């Protein structure tokens, strides 16, 4: 089924902001995409837009996130942080399949200054199509973070 | 100052583990390299091991990590949800750089089956020589995520 | 249509290269793959190898080509040097799939000691499983280089 | 010793020939970057700069050239097809020092539809600092694809 998206991001990916958003759209996989980075051209801190994304899926106003900076490292630092979320830093097609079929990740960062664009277009294109696959032993481990989140408290 | 390096791995990396061991003290930045994987042939499970080498620098008997999976991510995920910890997935030169210079991670987090054994040669010693830059702007960030995980409990 | 194979490789894929071989056979899309590297575990020079495998394309004996050395570089510059051969160093989906749209390659070029298996396998089946796109501007770059070959002589 | 860099590109690299030309610059590796890609906003073919990049070199006008695309790889084919020079598909760091470590490449070729521009940064900075290794048997191979290229005639 398409996925109700919301992209965040920090300046590094202001320039560049409106093509991603783009890219989902055309990827034929999002019913909807919001923006939640800034509009406009300041520094900002990306903490507070992986924050965010994390929120509007805590709450169920999107199902899946994107998440862009310089490298992608500091969006998945700070959203990993969050309850609940999952946060995958993929860079090809493979960590984008993968982070989907054995981590079963809520949200992707990428990194504009690292990733070129057509790159970026194959990972958001395979995360945004990719299930988690059924074996067992997946699942499982993603339970094991679980516990871990639950009793770091 | 060389640092105490606490390396943690799956079964996809159980194959390489002494190899990758071996670039660590190779390194040259490295005073003690310890091994928290598993010591058999058997499937098990990342989140245990990155739990080990998270707990490892919690302690103080390391100061920092290094944490293999097949992609890094699950990894990165798991490491991420200690408090206190910042986890970088990185698979090239820049990521690594740029995990210290900016984001000031604790670990490190490459996959097996997705870097090559030199671009891990390169991550590993890029990682451990490389300081977080004295500008501002990327630890008040760093401060931010503290924040986020502090207020998630 | 199923492809005809032919893989070479120097030492640095010795140890892998019938994990590769079983790859290129579980792709579905070849119909034979003919190993011509080294079988024995002796230091070799990639471009003797690369050219086995130019000269199996060149006579009608394979179709298509894999080489492999330790980042792949050394294979994409002698394959070249061959009349009649496009040779495309690749390290991802996205490259894999424009060597074959764009550049219609006959020969894939990969490092063992840059890409990890995981990421091999995805490189070989895209690469295995694209065609070149009926754009003709694409077609008209390669008659270019086709025309740059005849002219240097 | 600095070196003479041409520096050539289809219109892929249009929006960032001039950033990449200030790369070169502030690396304090170059003593003169001459643009020879496209001046205007123009579709073009790649082999016809990739030829204007290795004549420069095989007239002395430059010692070393930089060739950007889409994604290097129609760049790395049409360079390789010039007599005397050898061309390097690089992606990272360790591609960019080993293309001169082993391959001792004339030509770096770079996509900046598949690298960011910190990616490629460091390869710039890297290809130019890095001289090939004394060690005989890279030298060897190198000799060897010599003697291809003047077997193909």
């Amino acid at each position: 089924m398409p996925k109700r998206v919301a992209l965040g991001c920090d300046h590094a990916a202001y320039a560049t902001h409106q093509e991603i958003m783009d890219m989902v759209n055309a990827s034929g996989a999002a019913s909807k995409v919001m923006y939640m980075g800034p509009s406009s051209d300041t520094s900002v801190d990306y903490p507070d837009y992986a924050a965010q994304v994390c929120e509007a899926i805590l709450k169920g106003e999107a199902d899946t996130g994107i998440l862009v900076c310089g490298t992608g490292i500091g969006m998945s630092i700070a959203a990993n942080k969050f309850r609940g979320i999952r946060a995958a830093l993929c860079y090809d097609h493979v960590t984008a399949q993968l982070s989907r079929q054995h981590n079963n990740a809520h949200i992707l960062c990428i990194g504009v200054r690292t990733s070129g664009m057509e790159v970026i277009r194959d990972i958001i294109e395979t995360f945004l199509t990719t299930e988690p696959l059924a074996e067992g032993r997946h699942g499982n481990r993603v339970d094991k973070i679980t516990v871990i989140e639950e009793e770091q408290m």
